[PDB]
């Protein structure tokens, strides 16, 4: 199925799923049908790897961004938040 653009290219990230789980659950009128990466980095003693998915609601599709603050030491997720695109 066209579940993501990976016709031969399965290579998911650590948080590429935690992001999805929140990105369906916070969107009760909608469905999430994508998984794309963005920027990422680390700091001394935090790290960030957000993602961009595509939600679908009614007949609109729209992206949302999943804030995940984690730790570089052992991937303790320090916190999570959610952010909506608007147009």
């Amino acid at each position: 199925g066209e579940e993501t653009p990976l016709v031969t290219a399965r290579h998911m990230s650590k948080w590429e799923e935690i992001a999805v789980k929140e990105a369906k659950k916070r969107y009760p009128l909608a469905q999430v049908l994508f998984k794309q990466k963005v920027w990422d980095r680390k700091r001394k003693d935090e790290a960030v790897k957000q993602y961009h998915l595509t939600l679908r609601e009614g007949s609109k599709e729209f992206g949302v961004f999943v804030t995940i603050s984690f730790d570089p030491y052992s991937q303790k997720v320090n916190k999570i938040a959610i952010l909506e695109e608007y147009q």
